[PDB]
């Protein structure tokens, strides 16, 4: 048998100025800020 | 048997100016800031 | 048997100016700042 | 049997100016700042 | 049996000017600053 | 994130003679061969 | 992140004569052959 | 990050005569052959 | 990061005569052959 | 980083006569042959 526990702490604060903001806790796909 | 525990601390703050911001806790795919 | 524990501290702050910011706690895929 | 614990301290601060910033705690894939 | 503990201190600060910055705590793959 | 896979192979054969046989793949409770 | 895999091989054969047989792959509770 | 794999080989054979047999691959609780 | 692998070979055979047999691959609890 | 591998060979055979047999590959708890 097997017991599994997991804690993932994700935090972010005080983004005064930003033109493209992308805060993702976990990704398994495609993340694009800008594409043509 | 096997017992597994994991702690992943992710934090970020005070981003005064940035044109492309991408904060990802964990990635298993594709991350692109800009593509054509 | 086997007991496993892991602590991964990821932090970053005070990014005054940056054109491409990519903060990733852990990566197992592709990370590209810019591609054509 | 075997007991495993691991502490990985990752920190970075005060990046006043940078055109391409890529802060990765751990990598097992491809990291590219710019490709054509 | 065997008990294992590990501490890896990674830190970096005050990067006033840099065109390509890549701060990686640990790498087991490919890291490229620029490729064609 | 975390991906977990586990393989537990349990097999037993050729028990010619036995008065009390108790073959359990995994136990988290009480197992008693005989009680009064 | 963390990837975990585990293989536990449990096998037993040719128990010609035994009055109390208790074959358990993994135990996290109480196992008693005989109690009063 | 951390990748963990574990192989635990448990085998036993040819127990011709035994009054109390208790074959346990892994134990985290109480095992008693006989109690009053 | 850290990669961990472990091989634990446990085997036992040819126990012709024994009144109390307790074969445990790994123990983290209490093992008692006889108690009152 | 750190890579860890471990091989623990445990074997025992030909126990013709024994009143209390306790074969444990690894112990981190209490092992008692007889208690009152």
């Amino acid at each position: 048998d097997a017991e599994f526990r997991h804690d993932s702490g994700y935090e972010v604060h005080h983004q005064k100025l930003v033109f493209f903001a992308q805060n993702v806790g976990s990704n398994k796909g495609a993340i694009i800020g800008l594409m043509v």
